[PDB]
C-alpha cells in the first residue's frame, strides 16, 4: 500500500520482472523476454534477474529458475527500503 | 489494475516520481528531491520531469511545476503504452 523504496542500482525493467514472477509464480530468462512489458534483451534480462538474486530480491533455483523472496515481495509492498536494504517499519 | 507498460527510455524514478505526484497533486524538482523515496539528485530529478512532460506523461506549469496527465494516469493503470505512445 505504501510506496515502494527503490534502490540506486535498479533499472524500471527490475519492478516489472519482480511484477511478473510474484503474479506467475517463477520466471526464467526467455519467457520473460516473451512478455509484451518486457523491453529488454533476453540476456538484460539474464542481467537483470541476476542482480535481484545477488539483492535478495530473488532467488535462483534449479535450471535458470528464479523465484520471488520475502524480501522482493515486502519491496513490492513498500515495506522494504531496496536501497537501504532493510525492513521497514 | 493490468500491469505498467513502460518505455524504453524510462527509469525507475519515472515510476515513483509519477507516483508521487498523482498522490500530492504536483512536483518540482526541489519538492520531490527531499521525498525520501527519491534517491536521485535535484538536477536528475529535473530532467526526468522534463522528460516525462516530453512524452506527455505530465503537463508542464510554469515556474518549474508539474502536474500528472490524464496520459500519465492511464500510464500508472496499465492502460497507455509509454513506448509505442499509444493507449492500450
Amino acid at each position: 500500500n505504501a510506496m515502494r523504496q527503490s534502490g540506486s542500482w535498479m533499472t524500471i525493467w527490475d519492478d516489472r520482472i519482480l511484477e511478473i514472477i510474484h503474479e506467475e509464480g517463477n520466471g526464467s530468462p526467455k519467457e520473460l523476454e516473451d512478455r509484451d512489458e518486457i523491453r529488454i534483451s533476453k540476456s538484460s534480462v539474464s542481467r537483470r534477474l541476476k542482480k535481484l538474486a545477488d539483492h535478495d530480491l530473488l532467488q535462483p533455483l534449479a535450471n535458470g529458475v528464479y523465484v520471488i523472496t520475502e524480501e522482493g515481495e515486502a519491496y513490492l509492498n513498500g515495506e522494504y527500503d531496496a536501497g537501504k536494504e532493510r525492513y521497514i517499519n
